[PDB]
Parts: C-alpha cells; structure tokens; sequence
C-alpha cells in the first residue's frame, strides 16, 4: 500500500513488528536485572553495568528494525511490553543463566524470521538481519558462555568470595 | 526492612514504582510518535527528532527514578507497560496536543508524589523531586504551548504549507 | 572460458551486462533531469543538484558492476544507450514521481539478479549486490517517497509556491 | 538581636549548634577509625583512607553549618566535643557498622532539624538541608550500605583472605 514498498511481504512486516516487541521486552528485562544488581543488599557494580549496558544494546536493536520498517514501507504496530519474568534475580550465575536464554530466545526469532525472508525471496531483509544482528548475538552468546563458565568455576566451597572476585577482576 | 532505609514510607515505595511505570509508558509514546513522523506518507524528519529525544528523556527520568529508589532502600517493581494510545498520530498538531496531554498527566503525578511525600515528611524525596523533575516538566510544557501556538498560527487556509514551515523552521 | 572464471554462469554474466545497460540508462535521465531544471524557465537549483547526483551515483553503480564482471571472468558487452523517456519534466513533483518509478526498476532488476544468482548457487554475486546495491536503492527509495509527501503537501492551492519552498528549506 | 536576622528562631539557633557539635563529634570518630587502620597491627591502608576522608568532610559540614549560623545572624556556642566511642574498632565488618550507625544519626538530627525548620516557616534552612546535607547524607549510607554486603558476602569460611581483598580491590 505505501508508494515505496516492493518485495515486502506482510508476513515479514509483522513478523518484524513482534521482533521489535521482544527487543523491547529483552531491554526492559536488562533494566531490571542492572538495578537488582544496585540494590544496597546485592551490590555488584560491574554485574549492574553489563546488564544497563545490555538494556541500551537492545532497545538500540529494537530502533534499529524500527527505522528498517519504515525504509521498506511497512508500518510500525506496537503491542504491551510484558513485565520481566522475575523481579529478584538471584546470584550473577542465576543472572547469567537467565541473560543466556534471553540470547538465545532472540536469537532464535532471528533465524526464524530469516528464514521466513528467505521463503519470501526478500534478500534485503536477510541482508539487513547477517549485517546488524545475527553476529551480534553470536558474539555476546559466546561472551555470555565465557562468564558462566568462569563464574562457575570461581564458586569453589566459597560462593561468596568468588561471586565478588568476578566482578572486580572480569567485569568492573 | 533495608540496613540503610531510614524515613522511606512504603506508600512512597510503591508511587516511585508506579511513577516508573508513567515515565516508560511516556518514552514508549514518544517512540511511537517519532517513528509514526518517519513514515514516507508522513515524512516530518524535525518532528520524529523532537519525539525521538522526548522518548530518550522520559527513559532517563525512569532511570533517575530506580536509581533514587535503591539509594533509599526501597525495592523496584516492574510492571507491564502499555502500549500507546494510538497507532497512527495525525497531523504536527494533534500531536503536539496528545504530547502536551500526556506531559500535564507526568506533571500532576510528580505533584502528587510531593504532595505524598509531604505529607510523610519525606525532605529527601520533595528535594528529589524539585531538582530533577518539577521544573524540567514546567520548561518541556510552557515550549509545547508554544509550539502549539505557532502550529495552530500556521494552520490558516493552507495547512500542509504550514505543517512544512514548522518543521522546517521551528524544529529541524 | 576465462582462466580465473569459476561458479560464474553465463546467465548471470548475460544478466549483468543488461544490469550495466540499466544503470547508464538511468543516469543518462538523471542528467537530462538535471539539466531541465537548469534552465532559466524552470530555475531550481537544488532539484537540478539533486538529479545530477543522482547522474553521478548511477554511473557509479554501473562502473562498480563492470569491475566485478571482470574480477569473475566474464567479459562486458555494451549495448546502445536509449535516451531518456522524456525532453521536458514538468513540475518538482512530476519529475520525482518520474525518478521513484525509474527506482523501483532498477530495484527490480537488482531483485531478479539475486534470484536468479540464488538459482545459480552463486554467492558471490548474491553477496554483491547485497553489499553495493540493494540498500541503497531502498534508502534511496525511502528518501525519494519522503520528498514526494512533502512535495505534495506543498501544492495546496499555491503550488508556485511550494515548489521554491520546497527547493529552497529541503533541496538546497 | 543581630540587624541581619529575620525569621530566624531561637529554636532553630539552638539546633544549629547541637548540629555542629555532632558533626565535629563524627569527625573525631572518624579521625580515630582512620588511625585504627594504619596501625601496624591492623594495617589496611584502603580502610584508613576511606575513614580519614570521612573525617575531613563532617569537619567541613560543621564549618558549612557555621557559615550558615552567622549568615543568618545566629551565634555560634561550642561545646565539649566527647571522644568517640571505641578505642580500637575491630574488623573493617565491624567499623563499618560503627560507621553506618553514626551516619543514620547524623541523618536522624538533619531529619530532626528540617522538621523544626518547616514547624517555624524557615524555608531558608529547609533548602540549605536540602541542597547541601541530606542527599549527601542519603549518598553516603548507601554506598556504605553496598561496602557492608560486599564485606558480608567476604567472611565466607577465610575471614583474613576477605578483609585484604576488599580492602586491595573496592577501597584502596
Ligand atoms: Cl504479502
Ligand atoms: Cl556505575
Ligand atoms: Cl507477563
Ligand atoms: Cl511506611
Ligand atoms: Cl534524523
Ligand atoms: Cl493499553
Ligand atoms: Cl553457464
Ligand atoms: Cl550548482
Ligand atoms: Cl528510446
Ligand atoms: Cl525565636
Ligand atoms: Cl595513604
Ligand atoms: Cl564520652
Ligand atoms: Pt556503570
Ligand atoms: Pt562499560
Ligand atoms: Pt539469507
Ligand atoms: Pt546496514
Ligand atoms: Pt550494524
Ligand atoms: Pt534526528
Ligand atoms: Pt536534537
Ligand atoms: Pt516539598
Ligand atoms: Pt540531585
Ligand atoms: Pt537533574
Ligand atoms: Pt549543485
Ligand atoms: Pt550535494
Ligand atoms: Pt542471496
Ligand atoms: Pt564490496
Ligand atoms: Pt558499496
Ligand atoms: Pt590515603
Ligand atoms: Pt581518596
Ligand atoms: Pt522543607
Ligand atoms: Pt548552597
Ligand atoms: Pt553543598
């Protein structure tokens, strides 16, 4: 209908519109777990500044397919964004553990919506998710996986005292 | 019930966390806006510009808000976030007009909570509030009167003549 | 037949040569464009800057396409250039409307190489055009449908007007 | 009785000077926690930095108060300044503690001050609480709220490893 649009299917437009959704909720689920990690009981700065920096990466994500609707005439439909799924988040493992599925579940509506970009012949659509996400969420997958695994070797028979060398030493 | 809460009433608590949730709702209205100006049967680029930082700046205002909120000892608590009222935002005007509405709704909460606070004799709080938030409301609402005044001036016998000039003229 | 040639069809090497064909075409109307209106009946500036930019990116365009037909061992084969589908424009917003049309053309060659490049289990080529051109011509599009919204909303019942408005406050 | 004072009560007077005294009272309290940990016995430089910095600035808010006292054309009356109340002050666990008691304290008698000045319509002083004491305040026991979890989190069953190491990487 728009005087641009050509070759965009409305499958993919709104498939796009629910990647923005869960962008957005994946943003708002990172403020939640950068200020769990403030609170004056939890205090773990370094755990704090990954996740806010995390929140910002995927709200930036979501403007991103924002701008991408609109270049390819589609129109933007914002839905309710779904609270977080836990208001305590545990210790920086839980944390991790949880940050891990996220990636993954975006991840995964990445590829889902790759591939249905390629079922609709939209080479600029599949173009756009290579260039601006799919490695990105491959390298923070792997960073991800990296920190699990040094936090779970530093819990030992001292979860406390590890819990605070992580933080200092890998992500202050 | 926080080793360092001191003079932090629970009904205080839980309106920061309700004005929390206005805030990201307002930035998720600001999004919607900016992006509804970006359309190609739109295409106000000032417009979506002066939208687009509005959603910046009601998320940081969240952001000060959580941020206050653990220095005292209270305890986010996220809720889901609606979506905006509309999908589609008209003209320059009635946008103007649905923006200067949703910021008086932002200002009488903000009153409200100080109203709040007073009442539990809360200086930290009403401190708060006067430094980061009541003034920076005034400044944004008295421009968006002005705003809407110059719009409706341009308005005349030829309304896309003067939805262009504004925008080209006021806010790019 | 080339000694470097490999995974390169004859297809695809016949289809870039009428793609280079395309894009000469296509800046050739550009530069009549341009210089339409540079004439002293038409006088405006910026529009004139605009298309002949426009010149400038489409031979561009085809010179890029002749490198890679060379760099996979297909050889180039220049046909006669057609000459522009019209002597005189018309108006700011005939000549744009004339310009997304001519656009969306090229976008749609481009569109069946790569489909025919996916066919022909080519990456490289799909890689290409994914990387030089098909973004491009999208944002190139995008920008093109905004300049039409403004355009239009300018005629109102001024359209002299509106039209050095609109040359003066965006094309310049 | 001073040419200069206005709406300044003898009340509000009064509580200035008790305001100085604990101030200056918590000053020496942190004098002694400093030297504590410079003892050769003790020896964690960090935690005597920490406190010796705490040190100068409730001297400085004492003197912040007495500028106040004579811009207002009250009169500074000093009293005894008791001495603190420990000799040695144990664990960096246990000064901490110590010194998140004397902060709510102080935080109490601001409280206290700013309640008195709102009963007697003093807004001058509600705003030079306000703006140069109670955020400081809030600031402050925070941060000693998270230095606590920290240390807390350190004992674990090697209380001596702890102690070095939030002394080596949060304090030094
Ligand atoms: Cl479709
Ligand atoms: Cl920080
Ligand atoms: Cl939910
Ligand atoms: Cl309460
Ligand atoms: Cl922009
Ligand atoms: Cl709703
Ligand atoms: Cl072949
Ligand atoms: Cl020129
Ligand atoms: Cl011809
Ligand atoms: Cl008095
Ligand atoms: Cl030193
Ligand atoms: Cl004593
Ligand atoms: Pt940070
Ligand atoms: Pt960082
Ligand atoms: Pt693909
Ligand atoms: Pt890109
Ligand atoms: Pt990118
Ligand atoms: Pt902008
Ligand atoms: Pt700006
Ligand atoms: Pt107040
Ligand atoms: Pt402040
Ligand atoms: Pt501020
Ligand atoms: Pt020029
Ligand atoms: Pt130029
Ligand atoms: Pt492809
Ligand atoms: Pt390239
Ligand atoms: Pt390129
Ligand atoms: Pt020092
Ligand atoms: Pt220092
Ligand atoms: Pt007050
Ligand atoms: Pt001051
Ligand atoms: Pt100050």
């Amino acid at each position: 209908s728009s005087q641009i649009r050509q070759n965009y299917s409305t499958e993919v437009e709104a498939a796009v519109n629910r990647l923005v959704n869960l962008y957005l909720r994946a943003s708002y689920t990172y403020l939640s777990l950068g200020f769990y990690f403030d609170r004056d009981d939890v205090a773990l700065e370094g755990v704090c500044h990954f996740f806010r920096e995390l929140a910002e990466e995927k709200r930036e994500g979501a403007e991103r397919l924002l701008k991408m609707q609109n270049q390819r005439g589609g129109r933007a439909l914002f839905q309710d964004l779904q609270k977080p799924s836990q208001d305590e988040w545990g210790t920086t493992l839980d944390a991790m553990k949880a940050a891990i599925v996220l990636e993954k579940s975006l991840n995964q509506a990445l590829l889902d919506l790759h591939a249905l970009g390629s079922a609709q012949a939209d080479p600029h659509l599949c173009d756009f998710l290579e260039s601006h996400f799919l490695d990105e969420e491959v390298k923070l997958i792997k960073k991800m996986g990296d920190h699990l695994t040094n936090i779970q070797r530093l819990v030992g028979s001292q979860a406390g005292l590890g819990e605070y060398l992580f933080e200092r030493l890998t992500l202050k």
